[PDB]
């Protein structure tokens, strides 16, 4: 009875995180994330982790498989999806799962209508998944009390325990709503390995975003309108349902339609066409509470 | 050239005489007529701006229940658009998922591609469009037309305007899971339903159209119908208040058989009465 090894002795992380492609993905996160450090941080965090515990299995310490599901928590255009894209990639990279691909997918692609129907959609989502990653937007709209989505929520867990190599799952939505959907569904706790948060831009980064919109398409704000501007931000900031960017764009847009109806309305030269007067934002119903 | 007449513009592209012919082609949805009325403006506008160099950007995404103008909007958006120069051949392409994606493996991209060749010059317009994206169904190749979908939003712009329409929450759903939709949309619209007080109109005309009468009490029977059918899944405005009115003229029916009294005159028999109204699951939950 003997017992040899036949692992490297040693291995340097550097050269590995190099050469895996790992780095470079997280550098394409950094390029295709408009600065969000915090996250980018934290990812990189959990990427020191996924390359250690790689190193581990390559020395051959490896036991198992480690727990590398997570879960996104945050507001709508903070960074989820995108993070998750380049999530897939890193894993891929660093071998965890075989294929690189993430399948993006919300309530209604597992759960279905009609009694029975649930089961085999969740299994087929669930194929196309396996070797790559599945994101779940709003996971917690599948457990509703109030649709068989419960059976959904176990065919998921059972795999997220059992089968690691082939499926990783990420988790997404807001953070109170996940965190009362953990609270009515233990199990999923024990399964989550990582809990990223996704904070909002700054007020100043808005205004910032809003602004090179606006360049763009040739637009430019009198003094009122960059002042109600700031102040509509603030205010909808702290409405529901905050779409960082997306809800910018939109107001901006939403301004865009207003600015246009009211010259239209009242000849005209192109600073008359670009300029967005304060009306135009002020009308906005943000500023009477809804 | 300055400054430029926005009026002359309106008044020259003949864009007045399609949403004149709006007013006129869509029984009274004043709300969603004036947000279209609205995004003429900006349309005109945006235009104008063009003629003073300052590609424009012009996808949309129409959302709401079946029997809200959708189609015919978009019909009259296709006209506007041509009217003031967006598009080439002002006309629209109506399409369902159906049309874009083939049972066979590799039967989707040129197809996809054919329909795009004659929609080109006009409006592209894809009715459910979240149905492209069936990850539910293994072959299924609705993927490959959102590719191809998506890739000609962004690059062969200036030739084609797509409007995704369909019910808004599985709309939403399908951005979250196919996002860059989002930043190709530059309009979303919102079509709501018809008020009670419309829905209810539309009910007394379908009803004297077929010689109909309701009794005072089987009328507030159908104002409560409606109110509660409006918040059941799948209303359809119109066709829902067809659907309805046809099972109440069946129970009606029935009832007047089932009773037979002797012989029965006109009244009785152009009567609906509370009883046929109310004996609907609409009333018990569903």
């Amino acid at each position: 009875m003997t017992d040899a090894a036949t692992a490297p002795t040693s291995i340097d992380l550097r050269a590995e995180y190099e050469g895996s492609g790992a780095k470079e993905v997280l550098e394409e996160l950094d390029r295709e994330l408009i600065g969000l450090k915090p996250v980018k941080d934290r990812i990189r965090e959990t990427a020191a982790l996924l390359l250690v515990e790689r190193a581990r299995q390559k020395l051959g310490l490896a036991h198992e498989t480690p727990t590398l599901h997570m879960s996104f928590t945050g507001n709508p255009g903070t960074g989820k999806t995108t993070v998750a894209l380049k999530m897939a990639g890193l894993l891929h990279r660093l071998g965890y799962v075989r294929k690189g691909h993430l399948v993006s997918v919300t309530r209604d692609d597992l759960v279905g209508q009609y009694i029975g129907h649930t089961a085999p959609k969740t299994k087929e989502v669930l194929k196309r998944a396996m070797g790559g990653v599945l994101f779940i937007d709003e996971a917690y709209y599948l457990y509703r009390p109030d649709d068989y989505g419960q059976e959904a929520i176990e065919i998921l867990l059972q795999v997220m325990e059992n089968n690691r190599d082939d499926l990783v799952v990420i988790l997404a939505g807001y953070a109170d709503r996940m965190e009362n959907f953990f609270q009515s569904n233990p199990g999923f706790r024990s399964r989550i390995a990582h809990h990223i948060e996704f904070p909002d831009y700054s007020d100043e980064e808005l205004f910032e975003i809003a602004g090179h919109m606006l360049d763009d398409q040739n637009y430019q704000m009198t003094p009122e309108a960059e002042t109600a501007l700031r102040a509509y931000i603030g205010l909808r900031r702290n409405q529901p349902h905050f779409a960082n960017a997306r809800s910018i764009r939109n107001a901006l847009d939403r301004a865009r339609l207003r600015q246009a109806n009211r010259l239209f309305t009242a000849p005209l030269d192109a600073r008359a066409l670009s300029t967005i007067a304060e009306e135009d934002i002020r009308a906005s119903r943000v500023f009477k509470g809804g």
